[PDB]
């Protein structure tokens, strides 16, 4: 049940996009399934030398799942995973290495939906977030939950609460109370239609209807 703390760059980033009255918010969507193809991408490329690799998951998915009782939206893919190595240390430091350069970029001008091209687009969840949790299993270890309050620190726990991903990662938005429309089927797919057109992988949405009986 560790704790650790943010780097410096990355406590700056998060605070930037959290409190930034940036308009056009969809796009963190067009980001969290950009880092799931790229996740897919990568056991797809695995499975190619050691088809092994899928048998923890043989379906390559992206598949997105409002919970309008408790305002969270989850993500779910089937790629690689994260072991708790890559979830502790955020990946390391060639992964967030673009950090700085972003917030620069973002001084002289940028638009926030560059943030991709620095490799750190999974920060965008908390322009529409407040607390995200990070569920993931890589065929290397066990499952484990990443935890973050937008705050200084952040949590890693073996997983003994969810459901068993298989392999791959799945993302739980904690919705600021401003963005609730993206647990909307109508609005979810505008956004996926819109900005997921060369997604290589099926992109499923989980809507939840009441039977008229
Ligand atoms: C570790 C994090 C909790 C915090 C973090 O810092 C971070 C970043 C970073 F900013 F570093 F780029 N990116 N990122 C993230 C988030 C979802 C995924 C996915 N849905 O699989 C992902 N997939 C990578 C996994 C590694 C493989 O090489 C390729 C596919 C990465 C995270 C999640």
């Amino acid at each position: 049940g560790e704790t650790h703390e943010f780097t410096a760059e990355i406590s700056q980033l998060m605070s930037l996009i959290i409190n930034t009255v940036y308009s056009n918010k969809e796009i963190f969507l067009r980001e969290l399934i950009s880092n799931a193809s790229d996740a897919l991408d990568k056991i797809r490329y695995q499975a190619l030398s050691d088809p092994s690799q899928l048998e923890s998951e043989p379906e390559l998915f992206i598949r997105i799942i409002p919970q309008k009782d408790q305002k969270v939206l989850e993500i779910r893919d089937s790629g690689i995973g994260m072991t708790k190595a890559d979830l502790v240390n955020n990946l390391g430091t060639i992964a967030k290495s673009g950090t700085k350069s972003f917030m620069e970029a973002l001084s002289a001008g940028a638009d926030v939906s560059m943030i991709g091209q620095f490799g750190v687009g999974f920060y965008s969840l908390f322009l529409v977030a407040d607390h995200v949790q990070v569920i993931s299993k890589h065929n290397d270890d066990e499952q484990y939950v990443w935890e973050s309050n937008a705050g200084g620190k952040f949590t890693v726990t073996l997983d003994e609460t969810n459901e068993r991903l298989g392999r791959g990662t799945m993302l739980r938005l904690f919705l600021k109370e401003d963005q609730l429309e993206y647990l909307e089927e109508k609005r979810i797919k505008e956004v996926v239609k819109k900005h997921s057109e060369f997604v290589a992988y099926p992109i499923q949405l989980v809507v939840t209807k009441e039977v008229e009986k």
